[PDB]
């Protein structure tokens, strides 16, 4: 020790693990205190060269705890993991994190999408087309009977046959609008800074999940309209003061925190469709901490 | 890459290195902008397991940031603590260094109060005394000893009353009490892992430099917070450690003392910005993050 894990390796570990598994337990864990999710921290480099941000998780129960740093340089970013034991305060782990990271957000979507998309749902929307949007089709295109399934982004018109090769219902829309037509399940995995997609503009109440945060309080729906949905997050205590939507909402529009329905915590462990229902995900250290920790003890 | 080091590696390294001339280049370069400092970060272990405090640092000028971890892990006698600091690349965001930080740490510890006694101290300063007779206060008395004509050096701890004699003859007297070793000191470095006060300032029988680095517990502290009142304070760097450091802390809660008196910080001494005396230290990760780099530099 420490192990350092290296790209190509972290992959091929990455592949032998269950996240929606690992982050499942993460979740009843922080439920039952069993974990702690401190604050992240931010800091800006001399002359707009860029930031970094520190992730932090502690695993109690595993006796580890750790900090994922991830520097956005002028636009590189990278992401890595340093696992400590709390047990001797020696290092076990030094692990790149760029491809953990997509996993656990998707996943963490994903944990949302089975505990909330209502059980017959079967047309799914899909806005952006990168990476993270890539994994959350694999991670949630086995979790309902999916008749169709819609993907859209500006770019998508000026390759495409990796996309319609994720799944075999996957067709790509020309339009927002028309990829989230009659949707049960609209997955917003955007790099947006502001709204992609108003929820007034539905034909019927939908499952609306967000994950964009690059940029100072980057949102994907207006924050007025959380006044309209029925507001889920990934977890009660952190996301409700960072969530762009969710500042603005409560700044300008008179939105009141507790009127968050659930977070994943109080949804896995059974503690939490007239109007849409919306989640919010932003990131947190504890998911990142977890899957570090994961392939350490499979490293091992 | 990454380098990883590991402690006896790293002290080897660290005697090739010259601390004392890196922390004044650092000083002078954060005063100057040329270097961020943001506030450490203290993040509790559950159910009393203890905590960790994360340092960090943006070195702009050398291409490099970094993270030093210290975990405090509590025991049955005293605490486990450890340090390591990884240092990142501003180019490519790819790691350079994972380094065991415990020797460089106690030396940028010693090396911060020399720096500070220096630009404290009468330049006519006499009498020294040391509280601890531990691995700190060891650095200490190595890291001060050619900055004042010093006639007398006295020093105490309840255990003396090993590694040490390795600094006796390092570089003069072992007290019986902590009263006997500041009789008549010029500077007084507490140099202890106590938790709570070591030395009453109001017992003394004349004016001193009164230093203090102790970061044993959450809000350690080796004086009595309230004696912040009676005293001219200086600190390591007032944007951050008042904020931090225990016994500014209890002093603000309950003792009506107030951050704005501090008189100086170590940017400021050093760049004629500044102006009985206490100088508390409580690390900054800067200084960790300096001495990490300087190792990556040698590979
Ligand atoms: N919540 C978390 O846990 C977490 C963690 C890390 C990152 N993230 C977020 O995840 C996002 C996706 O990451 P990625 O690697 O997939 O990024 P990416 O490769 O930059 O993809 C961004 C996608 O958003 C699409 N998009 C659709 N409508 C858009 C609009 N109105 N404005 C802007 N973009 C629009 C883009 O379309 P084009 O084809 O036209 O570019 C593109 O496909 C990141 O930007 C980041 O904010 C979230
Ligand atoms: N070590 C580092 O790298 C480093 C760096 C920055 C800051 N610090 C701070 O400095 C502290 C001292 O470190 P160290 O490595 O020198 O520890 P150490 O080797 O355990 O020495 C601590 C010394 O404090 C003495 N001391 C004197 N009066 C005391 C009192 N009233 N209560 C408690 N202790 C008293 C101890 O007495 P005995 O001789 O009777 O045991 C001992 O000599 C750390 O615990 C930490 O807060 C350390
Ligand atoms: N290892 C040090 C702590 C490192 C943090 C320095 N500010 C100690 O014994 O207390």
């Amino acid at each position: 020790t420490p192990h350092v894990i290296q790209q190509a390796q972290a992959r091929e570990l990455l592949a032998q693990i269950d996240v929606p598994q690992i982050l499942h337990k993460l979740f009843r864990d922080l439920a039952a205190g069993l974990a702690v999710q401190p604050a992240q921290q931010l800091v800006a480099f001399p002359k707009g060269a860029g930031d970094f941000i520190n992730y932090l998780g502690v695993l109690a129960e595993d006796g580890v705890y750790g900090v994922k740093t991830s520097p956005y340089i002028v636009p590189l970013v990278t992401a890595w993991t340093l696992l400590m034991s709390m047990h001797n305060g020696q290092p076990l782990l030094l692990c790149d994190a760029h491809e953990l990271t997509t996993a656990r957000t998707a996943a963490t979507t994903a944990l949302a999408v089975d505990a909330l998309a209502p059980l017959a749902a079967r047309r799914l929307a899909i806005i952006g087309s990168g990476k993270v949007a890539q994994a959350h089709l694999r991670y949630v295109q086995n979790l309902r009977d999916w008749q169709h399934i819609s993907l859209f982004s500006p770019s998508l018109a000026s390759t495409l046959a990796q996309l319609t090769g994720l799944d075999p219902r996957l067709s790509i829309a020309d339009s927002c609008a028309a990829a989230v037509a009659d949707a049960d399940v609209i997955m917003l995995c955007t790099s947006s800074a502001g709204p992609v997609l108003d929820p007034a503009h539905l034909s019927k109440p939908a499952l609306i999940t967000s994950i964009s945060t690059n940029a100072p309080r980057a949102h994907e729906v207006p924050p007025h309209s959380l006044n309209a949905m029925q507001v889920f997050c990934d977890y009660r205590q952190t996301t409700p003061d960072a969530a762009g939507e969710m500042l603005i909402a409560s700044e300008q529009h008179g939105w009141d925190k507790r009127a968050v329905m659930g977070d994943l915590p109080e949804l896995l462990s059974d503690m939490a469709y007239q109007r849409p229902v919306f989640f919010r995900s932003i990131g947190l250290g504890l998911e990142d901490i977890a899957l570090a920790n994961a392939l350490y003890q499979l490293q091992r």
